């Protein structure tokens, strides 16, 4: 695999939000996507350029506890602190004993781990969280990549019923990682969509078991990702996404899947 | 591939519920159990009996935003008024990109999607929804399908410590659709039975990893199934299913999976 | 296919408790591990010590209506009784309808099922629950086997802060069985680890699409386990695990994975 280095900056946005950025001033919520292939290195070189201590910790890559970004691990960083943070990943394989060993590959996420508790309640809250994903060698490349955080009630630290929306094209092969954080249980729900309960959201083949689904049970720190074909059987159209706990949905937590005919016209929606 | 029709109503019930029929006067709740085998497409002659807008909306099927059934998509349906719901289903294939092209086959649900709110919170709440089973070719059918729909803290809408129970005997190949709506995480539980955790609910063979399981975290408009053949190592007897969200048993989320002797008898219980 | 006999005796604890045992007086929370074979019996003596009716309940297994631990099958134990409780379990197979037989093999638990009320909430809350393995001819067997039961807002009964504490040393081959109970759903996560979302935990080769996660969201009487081998690619340190549900884990729902090196040191312990 290859070695990549990357910067990442920590940062206080408006509305007491915090972000991570790949450059100053650019912090997004959710932060970055981080792109790996099983094997590769990753160093990030961190910047905290908070007044608060804050961290950068992953689910799912190698790290050593040096990498934590943990209070326990002394590997936060001090206000106005750098740190380098090293992820590794690894192909699947068998062990000298016969057993497999499961390769790093996969829908995973990052996160604060010191902002306002030990366990980043803060952080999270603020908006200290992004998108990893890890590919295996031969694994299905999208169209585009979407992120949907749901954060105790908001998407991606959204006001409520402010989306976000994705524009897409029938046909277009779209890629979605859904993360989840904070106090409470969801359940995501897509229309007129559908994907596999397995690593890659895609049946392998006709031996894959897996459940198809279109709404999954999620909660805090739970991260899973699929691929669709735009408009696959279904058409184009404004196509909701949603919490399907009532509440939720009714309270906002909604989005569309804007699904454009290759003429850029959708069925008129509203 | 065969083109199917039904007739669907939305009526109001007693004590303000609200359910899905295939005749006028025989809405149940659950509504009735749509099966379908993935090439089929039905058309639903849909007509709200109701004095409020009401929908027809599914999961898991093919259908164009015309047959969503929301606000969004003017595919609700008007006091009075009626609707052709179209829901289509495919077969597994390869795609010309080379990948595999999941089928429709699964366990679903369909449910309304404007009463009382844009997300049909009203109606579901008050009976509006059921059961669709889509199967593959070659899929093992069984003796009998029973719903089990945990809907807030209600099972079937029914008041609380009033079942439903469903009877089978001792071989029987019994079929579970269970689906969860409302507000609340539940845990589905069954006594003496345990499934796998895939698309059928049954291992495919030494080869299927799937977790087996008797006791499955859900929620909110989450549904699988299962079979399971009645008794299988454990005998006849009343076999409880319940929620396992200690507060949702002890307040009546619970029933009575009656598996009988070919003599039609049960061990002794007191329910 | 053994015949086996245990005894158990249901107890009060101190601190309003009441455990399990495999004799009297040696009662724990969880209770002790029970561990099968696909095709075993076991047959459990269980003795009732205590002034309020008790049962045993298993999840998983086979078992007769007469065994079913309830009120409703009249299968639960007068104070100060006994009765035998059998469980069977049985190995896979194909059935003369030509579907496959699942077998008993998986991670499981036995709990009350009358104390307080007949869904046993009481005993729940107050210990009464346990961990039973049931292996699957050649199955993969762990150096040691550890049991984490999320039980309300407490983890093994023990107050807010207190672990457990779970040590290994790097490469060892370690079994987690993680069991939930009461009214909360939660997330389960391990820093520096990872496992396959099926039976063993454990990918079965380069045929088993099974999502690889390292959160997992459980409710009340849901059971999983995995092996891993002690930081593999990560090293050795202390491994945070918790509940991922934000005040949870800040309201001390954690512990922590102890990874020696070979010499017995832990990075950070110094
Ligand atoms: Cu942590
Ligand atoms: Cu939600
Ligand atoms: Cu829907
Ligand atoms: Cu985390
Ligand atoms: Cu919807
Ligand atoms: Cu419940
Ligand atoms: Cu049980
Ligand atoms: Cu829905
Ligand atoms: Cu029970
Ligand atoms: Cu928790
Ligand atoms: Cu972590
Ligand atoms: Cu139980
Ligand atoms: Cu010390």
């Amino acid at each position: 695999g290859e070695v990549r280095r990357i910067k990442l900056y920590a940062e206080r946005l408006a509305d007491g939000q915090m972000g991570y950025g790949l450059e100053k001033g650019r912090a997004t919520i959710p932060g970055p996507l981080i792109e790996l292939n099983e094997g590769d290195t990753l160093h990030i070189e961190f910047e905290n350029t908070m007044d608060v201590r804050a961290s950068l910790h992953v689910h799912g890559l190698d790290y050593e506890v040096s990498s934590d970004g943990t209070t326990l691990n002394k590997s936060d960083v001090e206000p106005g602190g750098t740190r380098t943070y090293t992820w590794r990943t690894h192909a699947p394989g068998r062990r000298s004993d016969g057993t497999w060993r499961a390769g790093s590959a996969g829908y995973w996420h990052y996160h604060d781990h010191v902002v306002g508790t030990e366990h980043g309640t803060g952080g999270i809250r603020k908006g200290l969280y992004g998108p990893v994903i890890v590919r295996r060698k031969g694994d299905v490349l999208p169209d585009a990549t979407h992120t949907i955080v749901f954060n105790d009630m908001l998407i991606n630290n959204r006001p409520a019923h402010s989306g976000p929306n994705f524009e897409a094209t029938v046909g277009d092969r779209v890629e979605f990682v859904m993360i989840t954080h904070g106090e409470y249980y969801h359940t995501f729900h897509m229309h007129g969509h559908r994907w596999a309960d397995n690593r890659t959201g895609m049946l392998t083949g006709p031996d894959d078991p897996s459940q198809v689904v279109d709404n999954k049970i999620v909660g805090p720190a739970d991260s899973f990702g699929f691929q669709v074909i735009a408009g696959e059987g279904v058409g184009a159209g404004a196509w909701m996404y949603h919490c399907h706990v009532q509440s939720h949905s009714d309270m906002g937590a909604v989005g569309l899947f804007l699904v454009k005919k290759t003429d850029g016209t959708i069925p008129g929606y509203e």
